[PDB]
């Protein structure tokens, strides 16, 4: 019933609104950088040269770097926004787009800083770089994109080694979902209704990450079956906690704690389910109903007439139990997530 023509109209409405309203000359930090992952997805689907130039202009403005410190003795890997936070993954997601742009038009300068930073990181003995679940989306696809360019096998071994540490802190083996960081595991932390607290956008980042890993990881990689198994298990756990309306609530298995629609988790999940079905890793008959409800929510409720995307949970605000997300809450990174879902929906329609 829905056509590719109609989906492309949506994609272009959303993307043109964002690019007309916002200049590309802004910093390479995670929120802008996630938007660029969405834009690169649109470029893959459409070949649009203006959209490509928007990402190139952003990369040029940031000098093809993330955080800019050239003093490795001061490099930090915890949260920060100043130039020494070079090893913090929110300053590394930009490298996904720099690698994508390099593949189109190779020039050593485009990946010089990415190689410098990730190769230094991998040389250190520290393993707990991905100490918050969102890091998986920020950095796992960097590993496969940099491998694709360099063929340096350490990228693919360290992908596994870092993810193993993330799992040790956050992965709940019984449930098949990730806690958002070390403060959240059960039973020491519980929801208002005594449940395990799994953050939706957190698990969205992880689930979309594994799809992106599997999209570019070589077929022969020794850990590929581990990633497929993790992706398939998460798909089942995520499906099981979808709301009747098609979205996922911010606390995935306590909808009453943080009620009502939320878009960014939903869009990341939708991307992952559509990619999984399109790529033969998730059963179409089982998961197509999940994606129909989710996409219908995204198209009907999150999408506004002018291309704005609403109901995006904001960044870094303390949880207020019982309080809904504002319909009008819209952020770059959420538009990015929406575009991933929308692009993959076109591919699902054939």
């Amino acid at each position: 019933t829905e056509t590719s023509e109609e989906l492309l109209e949506i994609i272009h409405r959303v993307n043109q609104r964002y690019q007309s309203m916002h200049k590309p000359q802004v910093r390479s930090f995670w929120d802008n950088a996630v938007y660029h992952t969405g834009n690169m997805e649109v470029c893959a689907l459409t070949g649009n040269k203006d959209y490509l130039q928007y990402s190139i202009d952003w990369a040029d403005y940031n000098q093809w770097k993330g955080a800019t410190s050239n003093n490795k003795a001061e490099w930090r890997s915890t949260y920060g926004e100043s130039p020494e936070y070079v090893l913090f993954g929110d300053w590394q997601v930009c490298f996904q787009t720099y690698a994508d742009l390099y593949k189109l038009d190779p020039d050593t300068i485009k990946i010089a800083r990415a190689r410098e930073v990730m190769e230094y990181q991998m040389s250190t003995s520290k393993l707990d770089y991905w100490h918050w679940v969102d890091a998986l989306y920020m950095v796992m696809p960097v590993m496969v994109k940099m491998y694709d360019i360099t063929k340096n096998p350490l990228y693919l071994e360290k992908l596994h080694q870092y993810l193993t540490v993330t799992d040790s802190i956050m992965y709940d083996r019984e449930v098949g979902l990730y806690y958002r960081d070390a403060k959240y595991p059960y039973p020491f932390h519980k929801t208002i209704n005594g449940k395990k607290d799994f953050w939706s956008r957190g698990d969205g980042w992880a689930f979309a990450a594994f799809a992106k890993v599997l999209k570019q990881l070589p077929a022969e990689d020794k850990y590929r079956e581990e990633y497929i198994t993790r992706f398939q298990t998460m798909a089942k756990s995520i499906a099981a906690c979808q709301q009747p309306e098609g979205y996922w609530t911010r606390s995935l298995i306590d909808p009453e704690q943080a009620p009502g629609p939320e878009t960014s988790g939903t869009a990341l999940f939708t991307y992952g389910f559509l990619w999984g079905i399109n790529n033969g890793l998730l059963n179409a008959d089982i998961y197509s109903p999940i994606v129909e409800k989710a996409w219908n929510y995204l198209k009907t409720t999150a999408l506004q007439a002018d291309g704005k995307i609403g109901y995006i949970q904001p960044v870094g605000e303390k949880a207020i139990p019982g309080q809904v997300v504002d319909a009008n809450s819209c952020f770059n990174f959420g538009i990015g997530a929406f575009l991933l879902a929308a692009c993959e929906r076109v591919r699902f329609l054939q």
